[PDB]
């Protein structure tokens, strides 16, 4: 069995992680981290049946690092992306049913509304500007809070709290420990946004307790189930975003291409997703002794899914490195696959065809115009500052 010394959670790895990826890749299906005592698996083949297999692979003893069997949670786990069947099973129904596409249709235009407003907005003050900030991260912000009817005091906590959740899923390393003592507040504001008379009547929020109302879910389940919104739902979509945007303004033909059939947006963000990977890696937990990639995963042991590698694996994928919205996308893993696959992927897809179509309305050609920085992050691969500099035609 390949076995390594290799930490996925240094400094110098989060920087830049292509380099581990294709090591672990190369190394073998499975290689045993020596460090955290967990089986590795890079290549798509095995990513993907690791993460369809949840009777084999279980996540309610968590899927960060943390082993909930031993270990104290840092909140109360989600009832969805830390629930096995059958507990998983209603709350996942409601979100699927609210978040999903005909629920969506309805949204669509005020959304691509709101994201010309902000571009019209942006372009009369500054032809350069930073598309995190600016686009990336402003947009989700203007949008996502309102659909799911949250009030505005305390919006600054999503971006925070999201990063706290994301970092979690790691070691308790410095990422996770400089956050730990603004925990107390952080849950303090968001259990307090997830209370039926917290929210707007109309929203998702608004919706869930709706559905709890009818007997799908308990008056229990319900604030857990917008926690969830609250917790998954911005800082994937700011970097997602971010991760288009840096491609586009790298890639002129690719720019045209969108310019010339708007319809490319949703493709687009899939092939962003894939080929940024925003959500690196998650953790899974061997339900029983199970073979996968020619190895046996002792009963107990967690695996780490490195969906970023299995959606550059050249397997699966010609030419991986490359964004290309030529391509087809569907499959990648940067959603998961199987049971708990993104139930928000519809908004995600959405957000980028309104972000998208309002940009493309306005500029001709985007470039990078200065140095992009990364935010570091265990779980999550977060964009600080993506500089731009567009040419109105
Ligand atoms: C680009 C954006 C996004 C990425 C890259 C992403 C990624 C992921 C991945 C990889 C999973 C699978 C978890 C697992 O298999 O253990 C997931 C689940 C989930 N995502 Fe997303 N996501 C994004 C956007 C969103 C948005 C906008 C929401 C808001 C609705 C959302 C809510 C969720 C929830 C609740 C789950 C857990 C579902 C379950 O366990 O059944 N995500 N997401
Ligand atoms: C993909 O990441 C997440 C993170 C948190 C949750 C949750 O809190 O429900 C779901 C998905």
């Amino acid at each position: 069995l390949p076995v390594s010394d290799a930490d996925p959670f240094a400094l110098d790895v989060l920087q830049d992680p292509l380099p581990f990826q294709a090591n672990l890749r190369d190394a073998g299906p499975v290689v045993y981290l020596r460090r955290y005592d967990v089986f590795a698996l890079g290549r798509y083949e095995q990513v993907h049946a690791a993460l369809t297999d949840w009777q084999s692979f279980q996540s309610a003893a968590g899927v960060g690092l943390s082993n909930f069997r031993y270990e104290t949670p840092w909140r109360p786990p989600s009832i969805l992306l830390e629930a096995d069947p059958p507990h998983h099973d209603a709350p996942r129904a409601v979100l699927s049913k609210i978040l999903g596409p005909r629920a969506l249709q309805k949204l669509r235009a005020a959304w691509i509304q709101d994201a010309e407003a902000l571009v019209d907005q942006l372009l009369a003050n500054t032809t350069e500007f930073d598309a995190v900030t600016d686009l990336a991260a402003a947009f989700p912000l203007r949008v996502f809070p309102d659909a799911v009817g949250i009030p505005d005091a305390g919006r600054e906590n999503l971006l925070p709290y999201g990063d706290h959740a994301f970092n979690a899923f790691g070691p308790a390393n410095g990422l996770v420990e400089k956050g730990a003592p603004r925990v107390a507040e952080l849950s303090g504001w968001v259990n307090a946004q997830c209370a039926r008379d917290a929210l707007t009547g109309d929203g998702f929020g608004a919706q869930i307790w709706a559905a709890a109302d009818r007997g799908d879910i308990t008056y229990e389940q319900a604030p857990l189930v917008v926690r969830s919104l609250l917790t998954a739902g911005v800082d994937t979509t700011v970097n997602g975003l971010a991760a288009v945007l840096y491609a586009f303004a790298t890639h002129p033909d690719q720019w045209a291409r969108l310019r010339e059939n708007r319809t490319l947006a949703r493709t687009a963000f899939d092939e962003a997703v894939r080929w940024e990977s925003p959500v690196q890696t998650f953790f899974r937990t061997a339900t029983r002794d199970t073979e996968i990639g020619g190895a046996t995963i002792p009963d107990g042991k967690k695996i780490l899914m490195f969906l970023g590698a299995a959606n550059r694996d050249p397997r699966r994928w010609e030419n991986p490195e490359v964004f290309d919205l030529g391509r087809n996308p569907s499959g990648h893993v940067g959603y998961g696959m199987g049971i708990h696959q993104c139930v928000g992927q519809h908004v995600a897809r959405l957000e980028s065809e309104a972000l998208l179509t309002a940009l493309a309305s306005r500029v001709h050609s985007l470039e990078i115009a200065g140095p992009v920085h990364r935010h570091l992050n265990n779980t999550l691969r977060s964009w600080e500052s993506v500089p731009v500099k567009v040419r109105l035609p």
